[PDB]
């Protein structure tokens, strides 16, 4: 239903229908991905001067728009490039890449066959250049549209189990420091942001989409004010790595606990050192510097000079007074009436 009222008992049943993607719209975005993505590789550039070529393509976070309850998706398509000599370069030669990009995207379209419909867009309006192409299969009414935003490759070849150079945080930091600006290249880190995610339990995973949705129905009342979703991705995370360490849980407890920690954001300071550390010193005191800002500090586990959720202490208020009003919904309430409670944090 329309989830307001949907109660604690169950919760489950309602991610299994409305929030759960379509399974075989993932899987016919997934090869027409892998079709885009070789082609770019081979097409972009080529007989050229410029050693610069495409290395990868990554799909980057998504956000489930409302419409109907699901109707449609927007997603961020990280295009890697190589041979730049600083991170710096695919901010100022974005708009050289965009058009690369484009070109070879609008002869995809033509040349390769889809199974979804390939839909390149016009220039984009209300915006200062920008690009996206739209994957939309009619019989299923699914939809997405996906903003590619080209990337150095910092990373280079990378595998999972493997943590990366901290040299490369050096560079990262030493040019964030000295050029100011800190956190736009979090983009070519994008492969270390869906590695955290994607290893995560069924239930951990349903319950960050029930929590997605939970930030786009307050998208639509609050506007851009509110704090990237990326923060409440990392904040129910945080939520379960603390105290539970469960495979199998509660939905109506994880929720509980989350919304609770939006309104403690002044008392939370988070990080995460899975893909780097202490044993650096440049990227220890960068990552010292950051828990020592002003609340609710959420470190990027892929960019140690990231703050996600950072740099407006209203943008939670605003999240927080919201917060509050969703307590007092029948969301986190049970038979009883009462509060299911949240998680003991032991």
């Amino acid at each position: 239903m329309e989830l307001r009222h949907t109660p604690a008992r169950d919760l489950d049943k309602f991610i299994e229908d409305h929030l759960l993607p379509n399974t075989c719209f993932r899987t016919q975005v997934k090869e027409a991905i892998d079709i885009v993505c070789r082609f770019l590789k081979e097409r972009c550039f080529q007989g050229t001067a410029d050693p610069v070529r495409v290395s990868k393509v990554v799909k980057g976070g998504s956000s489930g728009k409302g419409t109907t309850l699901r109707g449609r998706s927007d997603a961020d398509l990280v295009v890697f490039l190589t041979k730049l000599t600083s991170f710096e370069d695919q901010l100022r030669r974005r708009g050289e890449f965009i058009q690369e990009i484009r070109r070879q995207l609008e002869a995809c379209q033509r040349e390769q066959k889809f199974k979804v419909t390939f839909e390149v867009q016009s220039p984009r309006r209300e915006n200062p250049r920008a690009l996206s192409f739209v994957l939309s299969s009619p019989q299923l009414q699914q939809e997405v549209e996906f903003d590619v935003l080209p990337a150095f490759d910092a990373l280079g070849q990378w595998t999972p189990g493997y943590k990366p150079n901290p040299e490369i945080y050096v560079q990262l930091i030493k040019e964030c420091k000295s050029r100011g600006k800190e956190g736009e290249f979090s983009t070519c880190f994008t492969e270390l942001q869906r590695d955290f995610l994607r290893n995560r339990p069924t239930k951990l995973k349903s319950l960050i989409r029930l929590v997605k949705h939970w930030y786009q129905t307050c998208k639509k009342t609050h506007g851009n004010k509110l704090p990237p979703q990326y923060a409440l991705e990392l904040l129910t995370v945080y939520a379960w790595e603390q105290g539970s360490r469960k495979t199998d849980f509660s939905t109506a407890q994880g929720f509980q606990t989350v919304l609770e920690l939006v309104l403690k954001h002044q008392k939370l300071c988070i990080f995460w050192e899975a893909y780097y550390d202490f044993t650096n010193p440049v990227v220890g005191r960068c990552m010292l510097q950051q828990l020592k800002k002003p609340r609710p500090v959420i470190l990027d586990p892929a960019d140690p000079t990231g703050n996600v959720g950072g740099g407006d202490t209203h943008s939670w208020q605003r999240l927080a007074q919201e917060a509050r009003v969703w307590l007092g919904y029948p969301c986190c309430k049970n038979l009883d009436g009462s509060l299911v409670g949240a998680w003991t944090m032991l």
